[PDB]
RNA sequence: AUAUGGAUUCUUCACGGUAACGUAACUGAAUGUGGAGACGUCGGCGCGAGCCCUGGGAGGAGUUAUCUUUUCUUCUUAAC
């Protein structure tokens, strides 16, 4: 009965990522000491990879493949969860309530969201993920 | 016309805030969409400015047989 879970796929709403697809990480039902709401810890995609034909040379794929990720804590209210699921076991651990309040460790936790997400791409699944919505 | 400083980039084209949004900056051609320019009249109410009225004090002038701590006058601050 319950889909917020630490593989669900959510479609952000408000606050500068606004219609970007994210996925959720780690879940808070019942608020916390700080953000005393439903919250959940979220990893997304700030710019969405270029399309790829066979036209393009080889310097000019790896540069439209690009993925710029960002952390983000998101309130439920903020959220439109889906259907679609995506495994977040390879960068789960990194990602926590730990890593925000720290500037420097937030640029490490993306560093491996880009890495992930940049493979994710290659070899393509995920494929809804990966596409920009249109509104 | 152009240099310097600052900002950005080895995760190439910035970060913060749950959010409304914030900042010294923080690539964007064709094409497309939107906003501003851009609007009647009357009625009462709220607020601002200039003027009017008035107290104390620091100056100048007038009246003074008698009365009047009195009558008149100066005390200002632009765009940006």
């Amino acid at each position: 009965a319950k889909f917020l879970k630490a593989g669900k796929v959510a479609v952000v709403v408000r606050g500068r990522y606004a219609g970007k697809k994210v996925v959720i990480v780690k879940p808070h039902d019942e608020g916390s000491k700080s953000h005393p709401f439903g919250h959940a810890l979220v990893a997304g995609i700030e710019r969405y990879p270029l399309k790829v034909t066979k036209k393009h040379g080889a310097k000019k794929v790896a540069k439209r493949t690009k993925i710029k990720p960002f952390i983000k804590v998101v309130n439920y209210n903020h959220l439109l969860p889906t259907r679609y699921t995506l495994d977040v076991e390879a960068f789960k651990s990194v990602v926590s309530t730990e890593t925000f309040e720290q500037p420097s460790q937030r640029e490490e936790a993306k560093k491996v969201v880009k890495k992930a997400f940049e493979e994710r791409h290659q070899a393509g699944k995920n494929q809804w993920f990966f596409s920009k919505l249109r509104f």
